[PDB]
DNA sequence: ATGTGACGCT
DNA sequence: AGCGTCAA
């Protein structure tokens, strides 16, 4: 087995959700720009930044006071605030966009806001029987790479050069040939990203492979603005010297203790392990997908999934700022409870579908993790006064304080969040 | 003082 | 039911 059983892409969106306020303000196109929350404390936390910014080294997470030093012509453009929170909604709205042109061409999984995985063997399939015997001309991949060629002066020179060696070896007469099928694959994404392109002026790249973690891998290689064809034959020599970090899922925890374990650095030295040794050093699932993955093969289907499953809202409170008395608790809930049910609502009228449970996180201060407690409750009325009561009645016996008016020990988070739809 | 989602393990 | 991991 090879695993060349289907054609996968992935797509993610260019610097989103600057693209997103580029579209809407034409001064900040074509200029370093950064998209920032939260004005107040050190000019805002960047949380996306435009190419030509990137180039100055601004990044995600920096102070925009920061990001000002190493580029001082940076733009900003500031999220919506709405109840006191940085308010998202204007990038949701135009992610609906692109997935709904997206899901015009296949079934996708919605991965992320800026992200999603299309399934393409069916297409390819059709496509191979209507452009039956005719050779795929360069003119149909303007944007496509080819990982690994050429082999054997400038950028798009050596794009085409690549893209003309693929070519001249494609086996045309073989509709079974994996390397024809991401070939076909590659010319959809083409028209799939033209057409994000034409009706909504968003730019994306895209990766073309046999499989969802070669797919991720495949679109960043040449972002932005390209997509590229990682074949099965290209792998050895692209895992040869890729770190292990960089396959989606041992970027983490994981993927540390293989790097610690085993004494390795990149992907291909996997393949020196029996795929016993590797289940007994990571477990029976861990080992038998790294075992595989290693030589490019994976089983994760593309999940016919177009929506969220979730829907949450969540505040952080920082330092000195975090929750100290009860009635404060009690109105921030309510400021989450009353944005979740405009998106419960919103959600109910589009999707057909109602939430029937509501869970609730907090953050006490001092706790390295994202959650010090989680607690359910039944979801019954899109009602914020009933949420947010619910929401505090769950939490407030994580209350250590023996005044009541207090809140003890303080909270630096409070989170809701919608979950367990059904059909409405 | 960075500020959403999907899924695994128990 | 509740916590942990991983990624946008
Ligand atoms: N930790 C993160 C990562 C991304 N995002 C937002 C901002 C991003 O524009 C948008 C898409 O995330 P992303 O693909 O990881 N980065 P972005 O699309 O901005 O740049 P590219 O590298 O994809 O071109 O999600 C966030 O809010 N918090
Ligand atoms: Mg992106
Ligand atoms: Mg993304």
């Amino acid at each position: 087995a090879t695993g060349q059983d289907r054609v996968v892409a992935l797509v993610d969106m260019d610097c989103f959700f600057v693209q997103v306020e580029q579209r809407q303000n034409p001064h900040l196109r074509n200029k370093p720009c950064a998209v920032v929350q939260y004005k107040s404390w050190k000019g805002g936390g960047i949380i996306a930044v435009s190419y030509e910014a990137r180039a100055f080294g601004v990044t995600r997470s920096m102070w925009a006071d920061d990001a000002k030093k190493l580029c001082p012509d940076l733009l900003l453009a500031q999220v919506r605030e709405s109840r006191g929170k940085a308010n998202l909604t204007k990038y949701r709205e135009a992610s609906v966009e692109v997935m709904e042109i997206m899901s015009r061409f296949a079934v996708i999984e919605r991965a992320s806001i800026d992200e999603a995985y299309v399934d393409l063997t069916s297409a390819v399939q059709e496509r191979l029987q209507k452009l039956q015997g005719q050779p795929i001309s360069a003119d149909l991949l303007p944007s496509t790479y080819i990982e690994g060629l050429p082999q054997g002066v400038q950028k798009e020179g050596m794009r085409k050069q690549g893209l003309f060696q693929w070519l001249d070896s494609l086996q045309i007469d073989n509709l079974t040939s994996p390397d024809l099928q991401l070939t076909v694959g590659a010319v959809i994404v083409e028209e799939m990203r033209a057409a994000i392109e034409r009706e909504t002026g968003f730019q994306c790249s895209a990766g073309i492979s046999h499989n969802k973690v070669l797919a991720k891998l495949a679109c960043g290689l040449n972002k932005p603005n390209r997509q590229t064809l990682v074949s099965h034959g290209s792998v050895p020599q692209l895992f040869s010297q890729m770190p292990i970090r960089k396959i989606r899922s041992l970027g983490g925890k994981l993927g540390a203790s293989v790097i610690e374990i085993l004494g390795i650095e990149y992907m291909g030295e996997l393949t020196q392990f029996t795929e016993s040794q590797l289940q007994s050093h990571f477990g029976e699932k861990n080992g038998s997908w790294l075992y595989a993955m290693c030589r490019g093969i994976e089983h994760d289907p593309v999940k016919p999934r177009q929506l969220p499953k979730t829907i949450g809202c969540s505040k952080n409170f920082p330092g000195k700022t975090a929750l100290a008395t009860r009635e404060q608790v009690q109105w921030w809930l309510l400021q989450l409870a009353q944005e979740l049910e405009e998106r419960l609502t919103k959600d109910r009228n589009d999707n057909d579908r109602v939430a029937t449970q509501l869970v609730v996180s907090i953050r006490v201060q001092g706790d390295k993790r994202l959650s010090s407690l989680r607690r359910c409750c039944a979801l019954t009325r899109y009602d914020a006064h009933k949420m947010s009561h619910d929401a505090f009645t769950v939490i407030k016996n994580c209350n250590t304080s023996g005044i009541q008016t207090e809140w003890s020990p303080p909270l630096t988070m409070l989170f809701l969040c919608a979950t367990k739809f059904s059909a409405s």
